[PDB]
């Protein structure tokens, strides 16, 4: 482990206080077998204070989420286009630390709710830690950080009762959304399978932000960090969100951890869009804008390095509750932008650590300390861990020699503003008009999805819209909608029953750009960690002959095979009780075990209908799913499925069977089993 | 009341700084319009300093909760059992505050968790708050306070990667079960109904520990509290319960919340066991082992006086998140026992406020203040609110003339310690042998529930036991369940294919009990806000027209009415796509939607099948389901519904199906839907 100095080991020994003094814990000092407990209890008080103040404040967004250790390679020396040291050289390794989350939800809400994500990494490099502090998808709701409460009270629960947990679905959050424009392209985003994505692993990175690459010489270009995922780009469908919201609360860290511990760590390439200064206005829109993306077909990707998390922490709380990113924490050859957004936020993730944190120390905890030496006069406050030697800590002195020394960007290898940089004008708290176009961009994504993805967008908002109570903001929604596109307002209208305002065009445009689809990115690159449950039964003994068969030519491709019966025995892992489909990327059903598939089908070890339920499930939410020894036509007529049927699969032979499963697998969704509106 | 000098309107006027200067908080100040944010902007930073830091620790248990306000009403003088003013008179009335919550679960975890549940009570009395700490299950699952951070560690997540939330469905924790046999008793509870009550409403609240009810004479009483609802006991089940963490994580707090607002305020009957100082052995058990609960059939209850719950709080966070409780919080005629469970909670709850509110003055937050003058000579600290008058706060004085003065049993209406109490012995490190018996009671309580109600403790047991990894711990489990009934320990074996260890009797017997069993305590007194769904359809005028017939019949018994339609119109409430039968305590479709629920019918405008499987659903989970309005065998026909089945209702007549249907909704679940072993 990189942080293998501060790990403490009880494996063995007997139990102590924390300072060293041995003890027991496990009955209170008493006056008397049945009398009171005494004051004089150390053991009693020093135990309970601690579990007492075990808590500390959730993260005040993104409290709910998960990290992973790992490595960040160079691909190339990049002194050309940045000074920045940990991409100097090809092959250049820097340890990285990542969290993922959600945005809206407290530390115990649902993974799998929708949501924007998170996508924190922190790059511990040779010239002080780096953090790109991301989200899964590229444009932000709100023009000016100033906003960010607004935004946030909007979307968290109502304020008098705490409702509704983890959801854009209520009053407040479409209110704000009708009366605030910007927020139109990071919604459409989130009402799409971006939203609702498969596991980490399978979403991408974005910094939003417009930065700067500053090189040595102090020229600087602008960019855009985007890290594509190598696992592919997949969504869960909604009603199998909701479902897993309640079976797997846990889905997407479980999942991280999982395809780690099976040698299977995910990767990104680490990428950015590079252009010029003289470029912040020529796309059509302006690049200190965070609510707009620049198409790469107007600029393409170069890949930096690989991003690889490979380890997983030893202690949740002291790792990943305690990591605390900011996009202060830059390196040279990095610079900012004029961005409002991103401007803000320089100050709060400083601010907010001092709430989780208690203290002004928090940069200490081993998690947050970087892999170089600290040479400053920061001293004192609570918590403070170091013994510093220097007895004279200001600027200028003689006393300790004039040190530590001033770095910048001719000495020291200091970080240095970009020296091109100016400002000109009054003061003012004003937008910059070419923020203005709030639509076009919402348009162009819409328009880039499939006929199907556009069909789950419009039954996303036709979902969340429908629980708003207020007929006035329902209205303003739909006027704000009718802007991006006339036929989404039309098509949501028509589920909660009023009238689409007209027709207006202004930013109507028929534009569409590559990437941005989930549908329309092919079939993954890789089936590796994606989950087979196979339906079988213990009242016959070739139905876990078949199984155990099929578990042997699935587990040979790195596909994680889950056997499930009535009860465990050796080569069960799950009972039906505790089984579902959204625990599956594809159902098997063994044809020896084809008198289970009654929806009649009744044990009291598992409730009415359960092993038929997971395969209608599967099918319906577009999983590959079939029926393997030959005798298919049983199973699948209870559960409707036509053996026709796209991703559907019988076969007698288990080879034949698992080479045409796992195509499907590749395709993940068959989405010719939704209907679409007209 | 200090809450009401503390409310602040906002209804009108200019936005202020937090010090009463006018201004805006839309627009960051910049240098140029397209410039960097200046630091000068204080606007920008008061605002996202507040931000950064509005979280507080949650509980470090009982993070998941709800509250409300409500009175409590005394039937009586109470004087010749206790001193307590609060009970010291007829109708006399004193205002209370009640958080419920489940116990393992963090601040964003679903209210349905399987859990044992709080149950808190403040009574603002006019001699000081008094709280009644409770949980929904009598009796806790450990002997010794000093053991409550081994129970938590082992319940909550798994430290390494914090998986699994609000479960106890993992090895730790059926590791710390197996191990400390102490444990059996709360484990029956929570794996009964108790462990998912189908409301706060609807389940009762208890003290668990022996207090001491103390007279004005100095004379002394045993006492247990039991808060007996007024609206009857209900569970929901665990598929139930399972969808609906995800479909609605509010539930419970929804619930509590549209209850008060509709003026269905929930009630209790605050009631005492009430025994002498010479019975605390005489019962086969010690009154001071909070893993014991006395039998109503040895003491019956007393009711002392009424709880309402009637009034929601103005702001979630700074009534419901800020409640700080204590059993410390004790009044004149009370005392407590050498419980040793309840003598460590006694530290726990003042120190533990120190870790939310930050510093050492949170009884003065409105929510926290008492209703009477405080008096004393505590001082300074941080967030200090009060300005103190008297400068010589020491005791004894003579410049402040002797006051406060000091109050005691014999003036100023003390506190007092029971003066009968005494104690003998050795200072021990040692548990009493009075406590050893962990097994004779657990298997009182699976005696005295019901057949359907023992299947399910035993299927919630294959459930959880299924998903512990280690067959080692498994082994365990069985070995400590086996001491409490070797049918358990067989059932459950079967689900998980060990075998059960041999039958030991030491523990075993065949006594029950009244007033545990949820089933076997009759129809709910009140069907007041029980949810009704009705299905019904946009494409047939006389389905909407059948559906507003019952919707008026309905309502009139103040049940929960939600006509389930494709899309939203007047009279329609909810989509197909937003409903599901976690939503509804009983679920109608309307004859002329008859079309929805065949296996062909498909729309875009919900997922396939969702119509016919709320029905189903429904059916399942042993909820009253009909179909109302003709000859309506195709609707139960699809659903494999039996007309002839208990809790299913087919009537032309909508007042002959709402009276039969009524009825159903009283009886609650129809729990011969439900499959029993053999
Ligand atoms: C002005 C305030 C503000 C604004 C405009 C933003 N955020 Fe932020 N963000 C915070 C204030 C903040 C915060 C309050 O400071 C958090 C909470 C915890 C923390 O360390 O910083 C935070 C946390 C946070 C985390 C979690 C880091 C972790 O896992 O611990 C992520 C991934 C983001 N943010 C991402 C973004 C992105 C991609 C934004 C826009 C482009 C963004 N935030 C705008
Ligand atoms: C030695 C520690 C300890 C032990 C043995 C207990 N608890 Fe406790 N309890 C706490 C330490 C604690 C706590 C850490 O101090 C909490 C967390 C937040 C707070 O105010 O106190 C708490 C919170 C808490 C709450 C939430 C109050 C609220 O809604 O804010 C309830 C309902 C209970 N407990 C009830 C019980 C019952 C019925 C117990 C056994 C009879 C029990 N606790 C044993
Ligand atoms: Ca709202
Ligand atoms: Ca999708
Ligand atoms: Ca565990
Ligand atoms: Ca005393």
């Amino acid at each position: 482990s990189p942080l293998a100095a501060y790990e403490v080991d009880d494996s063995t020994g007997y139990l102590t206080s924390d300072v060293g003094g041995p003890i027991q814990d496990q009955t209170s000092l008493k006056a008397g077998i049945r009398g009171p407990t005494l004051l004089e209890d150390f053991m009693f008080r020093q135990k309970i204070q601690h579990f007492d103040h075990e808590r500390v404040p959730e993260r005040a967004v993104h409290a709910r989420g998960a990290g992973a250790h790992g490595t960040f390679t160079s691909y190339a020396d990049w002194s050309n286009i940045t000074a920045a040291s940990f991409l100097n050289a090809t092959g250049k390794q820097t340890p990285v630390f990542v969290r993922f989350s959600t945005v809206a939800g407290s530390r115990g809400s649902a993974d799998t709710a929708r949501d924007v994500h998170g996508f924190a990494t922190r790059f511990y490099t040779d010239e002080g830690n780096f953090d790109i502090v991301g989200n899964n998808i590229p444009v932000f709701f709100i023009q000016d950080a100033i906003q960010f409460p607004d935004l946030i009270h909007s979307v968290k629960p109502r304020p008098d009762n705490e409702i509704p947990q983890a959801a854009t679905a209520h009053d407040s959050a479409w209110d704000f959304f009708s009366q605030q424009p910007s927020t139109m392209h990071t919604l459409f985003w989130a009402m799409s399978g971006h939203g609702i994505p498969r596991s980490y692993r399978h979403m991408d990175g974005f910094g939003v932000h417009t930065f700067r690459f500053v090189k040595d010489d102090g020229s600087s270009k602008l960019i855009k960090w985007h890290f594509k995922s190598r696992q592919g780009k997949a969504s869960l469908v909604w009603e199998e969100a909701q479902v897993l919201s309640g079976k797997n609360a846990d889905f997407h860290r479980q999942d991280l951890w999982d395809a780690i511990e099976s040698g299977n760590g995910p990767e990104w390439d680490v990428c950015v869009q590079i252009v010029d200064e003289s470029q912040a206005q020529a796309f059509g829109f302006d690049l200190l804008d965070p609510t707009k993306i620049i198409p790469e077909e107007y600029a393409p990707l170069t890949k930096l390095g690989l991003l690889k998390l490979d380890r997983n922490p030893t202690n949740y709380f002291a790792e990943t509750e305690q990591v605390m990113f900011q996009p202060g924490h830059i390196v040279r050859g990095i610079d900012f932008t004029e961005d409002p957004l991103l401007q803000g936020r320089l100050f709060s993730y400083l601010d907010t650590q001092l709430n989780r944190n208690g203290g002004p120390n928090f940069e200490q905890l081993p998690i947050n300390m970087p892999r170089v030496p600290i040479h400053n006069n920061n001293r004192d406050g609570a918590g403070q861990m170091f013994i510093h030697r220097n007895k004279y800590p200001y600027t200028p002195n003689t006393l300790n020699s004039g040190y530590p020394r001033q770095a910048n960007q001719n000495a020291g290898r200091g970080f240095f503003t970009a020296p091109g940089r100016t400002a000109s004008g009054a003061l003012v708290r004003e937008v910059s008009p070419t923020f203005n176009d709030h639509w076009s961009q919402p348009r162009l994504f819409f328009n880039s999805l499939t006929p199907v993805e556009q069909q789950f967008l419009v039954n996303a908002m036709r979902f969340e819209i429908s629980l708003v109570k207020s007929e006035e903001v329902k209205k303003n929604v739909l006027t704000q909608l009718n802007r991006v596109s006339h036929d989404v307002a039309v098509r949501v209208a028509a589920a909660i029953g009023l009238g689409a305002p007209d027709a207006d065009d202004t930013y109507y445009h028929n534009n569409k750009t590559a990437g941005w689809s989930i549908v329309g990115s092919g079939p993954l690159p890789t089936i590796k960690t994606l989950r087979v449950g196979i339906l079988a039964t213990t009242s016959e003994s070739s139905a876990l002959d078949q199984a155990a068969q099929l578990r042997t030519r699935l587990e040979k491709d790195g596909l994680v095979v889950t056997v499930v019966a009535e009860t465990l025995r050796e080569g069960v892992d799950q009972t039906y009780s505790t089984a579902d489909a959204t625990g599956f990327d594809g159902v098997v059903v063994v044809d020896g075990a084809a008198a289970l598939f009654a929806s009649t089908a009744s044990s009291p070890l598992f409730p009415t209908g359960r092993p038929l339920q997971i395969f209608v499930d599967a099918y319906r939410w577009g999983k590959p799913v079939g029926v393997c020894g030959g005798k298919s036509s049983e199973v699948l007529d209870a559960a409707d499925v036509p053996e026709d049927g796209d991703g559907v699969y019988s076969e007698e032979s288990v080879d034949m069977f698992v080479e045409e499963f796992e195509k499907g697998l590749a395709t993940f969704r068959f989405t010719d089993r939704f209907a679409l509106d007209s």
